[PDB]
């Protein structure tokens, strides 16, 4: 048979895709990339909402019908999968635009936590990009009907104040400022995978362009560069980081919630390493 799949773009606009029932994840990804003419598409992937309404990555090598129960009723969305160290250096204006929309998303849903002043500054550039130069009446109208920050009301004056500085800046220049600000934040591109150490201390694991990170709360306790990592594995609920000597306990153990969570994080790490270090 044939399927009709709904995919939400980074600009929040939903389009519909007609695909055969035999389609892999890769076919849908390719059709989405073609529809929006995304040339630098390797940084991006698709996630969907499972029945507990959590977001899961679409596996491009598996059949879609084997990953999702009601593909016709399921929401998919375009997302950045791999954050490069400096998205401002991406070649295409459209790609940088998509990255600024990813930041916009992360800022609103709280993935990108930062100080209030930094949030306000990011939001002020985001306002410049959508509606142009500062206007008292138009800025208040926009902020009434658009939410950029999780707790925006008491920050709105600061957002507008800062927006007065950006007179004359084009949407592309605005996107660039958003990327330059965001790439310098500790939480940029960060996605937490909760776990506990040997002592039982709650921590968060994450993977990024340089290697693995360890967080306690929102403060980063450690970074293991790819060069320092000998091997990554998982044994049931345990995730294992084997380090190169120098030097005797060369293994860090982290207990995660389920085996499937270990596995998802392991795959994420192997994919990151491959993407940022290996030539296919």
């Amino acid at each position: 048979k044939g399927l009709q799949i709904r995919v939400q773009g980074l600009d929040e606009a939903q389009e519909f895709y007609e695909l055969e029932s035999k389609a892999d994840g890769q076919l849908l990804l390719s059709d989405v990339f073609r529809r929006i003419n995304l040339i630098e598409s390797d940084y991006f992937g698709l996630e969907f909402q499972n029945l507990q309404m959590n977001w899961v990555w679409l596996d491009p090598s598996k059949l879609i019908v084997k990953q999702v129960r009601r593909p016709m009723n399921t929401l998919f969305r375009l997302s950045v999968k791999f954050f490069p160290p400096d998205p401002g250096q991406l070649q295409e204006e459209f790609t940088r635009y998509l990255f600024s929309l990813q930041i916009k998303r992360d800022l609103l849903d709280g993935r990108l936590s930062c100080t209030e002043n930094t949030a306000a500054l990011l939001a002020s550039h985001l306002v410049q990009s959508e509606i142009g130069d500062y206007d008292d009446l138009a800025d208040r109208e926009f902020l009434k009907m658009n939410k950029l920050l999780p707790c925006q009301e008491h920050v709105q004056e600061k957002i507008m104040e800062l927006h007065r500085r950006h007179t004359g800046q084009t949407p592309a220049e605005s996107d660039f400022q958003v990327l330059e600000i965001a790439r310098k934040l500790e939480m940029f591109g960060v996605r937490f995978h909760p776990a506990a150490d040997r002592e039982g201390t709650k921590i968060n694991l994450a993977v990024a362009h340089m290697g693995l990170q360890v967080f306690q709360g929102h403060t980063k306790i450690n970074t293991f560069n790819w060069s320092k990592i000998r091997k990554l594995s998982f044994k049931r609920k345990r995730f294992l980081i084997k380090l190169h000597p120098e030097p005797h306990q060369d293994t860090l153990e982290f207990l995660m919630g389920s085996r499937d969570q270990c596995k998802i994080f392991w795959k994420n790490c192997v994919e990151h390493h491959s993407f940022f270090r290996l030539l296919d």
